[PDB]
């Protein structure tokens, strides 16, 4: 019986989150940059509404929220999900492209939260932000993605402290989620022994929305990878110089 | 049967609710607890709930408990390490032996029960859930013993996860203020979520984690947002008073 | 003997960092938005050069780096410091103003690092980012500041992983630093029993620049405040409903 | 005299270098260490350096050590808790008593020495520095005992800081790979900072922290960036090999 808005809803983790809310009995409105896949996803699913647009554009965010209000009539849950990867300093990623990554991954979650503020407060709703374990550890050439994801982890506790007790706000930080065959080493290198699936994330989204004593938190869902201490030559790991 | 579940501190509070939740889920549960009367009462006329009276501080008792559990459950799928005992610390000049006792119940017992159950949990592709506290990460004065045990169990969690993966997944929940026994308007309002926690908040998370297969090594804070609230005297409704 | 560039150098923490590097024997070029105070700071200090401009503007960042290269002839250390506070969601801080806070506090550190990349690599230099304990805990209405500071903490490890081993990159997260009389309660509430000073931060900046086995790290310098567990009615703390 | 400094594990490695650094700073240093020969040699013909032979695992020994230190130093200004002993864990089925012994040296000793020195440190407005490990925060397999002790000492750090502030400030350093005894090209390149750590990297941080007055309760990672490197098999030069 909830109205749920989801960003990045036409594929991967976002798609599975939309499906899981539909299955829970909710109505879902999602925004996504790819019209074809998104229209198809929504087709012949009467409680699933698609809005085509780029979350990088603030005016689009306002029109998206207006559209969702027209279709859902109420907003109980906002899920901020933005998958776009990027390069960084080793690629000399230009200022404008770094900024764009921030627009999609950090400005949009703020602005959608701001647009939906009163409605979520009134409905005693929930905000769920999807980050990444890249907020906390880095591979080389990841500056833009790292910056957006670190920012959304902090934004999560900021929003939680602003909007509590009426709105609870939490973050999930996925590791490697298959959104598209893997080698034996690919799977065995992860402590949990498998690659993640969008359902591992969506199960956590739905669970967190039903809790009432968790707010401000970021939960890591990465099969234990970030907790594995790795030194060259020890416990099956090796570094190669090119 | 479904799962065989062992729980420490099962006769009261959080441990009691975790036991009940696993029973409702269809499992068989064996718990250890230091208080015979309350625990025997809890298990009475509940055929899938078995009580073992003992102190987890004693390693011989831990071995006897696991043996008892295997007799009653015939399999062990989930181990829940829960130890509530609070203590004092350096301002109270808490003695060495008393500090050690808190470590025995809060840190040694979870390790030893994991070790005793190792092969069984691996065989059954089971789960270990450790209950810590937000006191692992921030402190009030005179909390050294509790802090040390809880910080230890948070680290033990990722150690066990790295040792026992992929067959056993191991995670930790760090509760804040959970009501285990009337609160003022300020009591509830001071917590960002605006309520005091309940044992169901924790047990719900235990049962959920046991069903996940891509979370291991993690500690999840369940404290109504309290640890995330920045607090400075005189700002945003908080004030410090000098005695 | 180092060339050091510092942002926000005309006041507060930035000012003290500039002074400490001058005292260490270095040449320092700083950017700052307030011409009068900054020109005065640089006056009759021949190894201290001031560049007036807004770090929010990428073209200004390029001209600043060009100016510093002309005056210093080499860049060994980059210190990213941006003090500007802001409101947040409870004030309904507009998208553009949230973005501006990100420009100064997150885009600028990236872009200056990018502009200085080759020079810092060549000189085996150091980047020091100044964040805040607000990256990790929040008061209400802090979304913009939280987002920028969380982003810079993550940017720190991203840059460290990209630029190691040649450039080491670390972050300091100050708590309450006096940059402008306090009550007995003000001071006693902080576990260390005092309010911080810009020298507490600058001492850490200079120390970190001399280390060679610390990279990617954020060090909290807040007198222990973030580590104090606080519940209403316990250990001398009290919450008041208005 | 200047400061009176007590250091555990002072006869070798990191502890040895910390002792030397305090001596060079003009202080008097008393250390305890389990190896009599190497420690007596270290103290020989260094009048401001005093050695006490003993096992920090023994609480009676800890009390005797502090008494000895007060006799030789006449004041205690700085306590440095350092304990290097590695151990095995659950995959080795490390027994209860051996797990406990690691806790005794790594977690109980720092608490008890802080307690024994409490009034003296408060009077002198002193410092406690705890040496942990990045193994408090991430794990390799079979590390349960070391992880538990190091996680415990990181939490103990903020507990002591909250108890003893504002008079005593208390901080922790978490070293990564420190050479305490020839490395391959891959050994050094795998670390983001491109070198193996040295005991001076740690001692420099100890002496620096003792001089700060607005840092307390904190753990600083000194590991060349290793814990911050995200590593996935097959990407960015790292590979996992199945036995
Ligand atoms: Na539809
Ligand atoms: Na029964
Ligand atoms: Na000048
Ligand atoms: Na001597």
């Amino acid at each position: 019986n909830r109205g749920v808005i989801v960003t990045g809803g036409g594929h991967g983790i976002g798609k599975q989150i939309c499906l899981d809310f539909l299955e829970a009995g909710d109505k879902v409105c999602f925004i996504d940059i790819d019209e074809k896949r998104s229209a198809d996803f929504a087709k012949e699913r009467p409680n699933l509404f698609y809005f085509h647009g780029d979350v990088a554009d603030p005016l689009t965010l306002k029109k998206f929220v207006e559209y969702a209000m027209e279709k859902l009539q109420r907003i109980d849950v906002l899920v901020n999900n933005a998958c776009r990867g990027s390069k960084g300093i080793l690629s000399s990623l230009l200022y404008e492209e770094f900024d764009y990554i921030l627009s999609v991954g950090l400005k949009a979650p703020y602005e959608l939260s701001r647009l939906c503020r009163d409605e979520l407060i009134k409905n005693k709703g929930r905000i769920i932000n999807i980050a990444s374990t890249r907020a906390f550890q880095s591979e080389p050439d990841s500056e833009a993605y790292a910056s957006a994801k670190g920012g959304i982890v902090a934004l999560t506790h900021a929003l939680a402290m602003s909007l509590g007790p009426d709105v609870l706000v939490n973050c999930i930080a996925p590791g490697w989620i298959n959104v598209t065959e893997f080698t034996q080493e690919d799977c065995a290198a992860i402590p949990a022994g498998k690659v993640g699936t969008p359902k591992d994330i969506s199960n956590m989204v739905l669970f967190l929305c039903q809790q009432d004593f968790i707010t401000g938190e970021t939960i890591i869902v990465d099969g234990g990878m970030s907790k594995r201490m790795i030194y060259h030559g020890d416990w099956n790991w090796f570094y190669k110089i090119d």
